[PDB]
């Protein structure tokens, strides 16, 4: 009868799918886990791999978050609500980066795919900086399938948290690249129903949210609570039925009984 995970358990139970949960308190530096070593596909919570591989590269580049890209009408795909906006002109991999983080857009996020030279660059950053679970195989938007047993675009919550700690608290970036990260995930303007819905308004956040076929939900954040360690929070949730909707509210939920525990 273990606190937490009796109610996230439960939680699941009344969705009637998949929940995935790993919190990192950095203050005993202790975990909580539900699922954590399951698979989930990732969908556009993989954007924050892509952002930090490109923020990687800027540190012995210098100029390349200001580098001019085009896009090109061919470029756009299904989802691209700051691209579409600057089709047969630039933008530069800076303005391309919070497009992908903070509108989720599509066409951005192929831009960074395509700057590391397709998905095994974006993987390749994650070994890099010990991840060995996530793994991405796909641009978008066919990386957001999430097909039930479908090891591509997938990794764990405790895989997830952990990397997403070591981005924006740890130094697997350069500091002036982790606080950039860090305000970029701040600033995020999609999930005001997921994870940050289910926290005390008093808390700061930075998030990235995905969503994709099969109901998948998915939210990771990093939290600081007002006088108190920063914490670290991955919630994946995916679904039975290919048409099912999706449910950020269990997202939100799963927040609230990780805060609750705290
Ligand atoms: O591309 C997609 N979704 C998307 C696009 C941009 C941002 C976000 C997002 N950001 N934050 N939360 N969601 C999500 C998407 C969605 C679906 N789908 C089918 C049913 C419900 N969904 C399927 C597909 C695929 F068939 F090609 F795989 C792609």
């Amino acid at each position: 009868t273990s606190a937490v995970q009796q109610k996230l358990a439960a939680l699941e139970k009344s969705s009637g799918g998949r929940l995935g949960v790993a919190l990192i308190d950095t203050a005993d530096n202790t975990q909580v886990l539900y699922r954590g070593d399951e698979r989930f596909p990732m969908c556009s919570t993989s954007k924050v791999m892509a952002a930090a591989a490109v923020l990687k590269q800027s540190e012995t580049q210098k100029q390349l978050l200001n580098q001019p890209v085009e896009i090109k009408p061919a470029d756009l795909v299904n989802y691209n609500p700051i691209a579409e906006k600057h089709v047969n002109g630039t933008m530069t991999l800076a303005e391309l980066s919070a497009a992908a983080l903070q509108y989720s857009d599509n066409t951005a996020m192929n831009k960074l795919i395509a700057q590391l030279g397709g998905p095994g660059g974006v993987t390749a950053f994650a070994r890099a900086i010990g991840d060995e679970t996530f793994r991405l195989d796909r641009t978008e938007p066919t990386l957001n399938t999430a097909i039930p047993g479908d090891p591509r675009d997938t990794t764990t919550p405790r895989a997830m948290a952990q990397t997403l700690r070591q981005l924006t608290l740890g130094h697997a970036l350069g500091e002036t690249q982790r606080a950039q990260l860090v305000t970029w995930l701040k600033g995020n303007t999609t999930g005001a129903a997921s994870i940050r819905a289910g926290l005390p308004t008093s808390w700061t956040v930075g998030n990235k949210t995905g969503s994709g076929d099969y109901g998948t939900t998915n939210d990771i954040a990093v939290i600081w609570p007002q006088g108190r360690a920063p914490l670290v929070l991955v919630t994946y949730f995916t679904q039975p039925q290919q048409n099912a909707e999706s449910r950020r509210d269990v997202l939100a939920s799963a927040a609230r009984i990780i805060a609750e525990g705290l």
